[PDB]
């Protein structure tokens, strides 16, 4: 890697799509997904999207480049249903860093 930090091990957010279907089809299929993100620490890389974007795309990664050496199963959709959460637990997770920061 290099210089990434993983975050809080946090809960699960959840993301709408069209109907609950599709929130309850991932969110029961979930097993696999991510909680905790990959990201840069506080530094000046941070920012709103800049962090945001690139944690997605790290994440995700890491859970692509990985699943490649153990066979699995991931579409574009699969992708784009974790990609959606990922980002929301990313927002969330330099939330609790933001407010940490301020009530300094």
């Amino acid at each position: 890697l290099g210089g990434y930090m993983l975050g809080s091990a946090m809960s699960r957010p959840i993301i709408h799509f069209g109907s609950d279907y599709e929130d309850r089809y991932y969110r029961e299929n979930m097993h696999r997904y991510p909680n905790q993100v990959y990201y840069r620490p506080m530094d000046e890389y941070n920012n709103q999207n800049n962090f945001v974007h690139d944690c997605v795309n790290i994440t995700i990664k890491q859970h692509t480049v990985t699943t490649t050496t153990k066979g699995e199963n991931f579409t574009e959709t699969d992708v784009k249903m974790m990609e959606r959460v990922v980002e929301q637990m990313c927002i969330t997770q330099y939330e609790r860093e933001s407010q940490a920061y301020y009530q300094r």
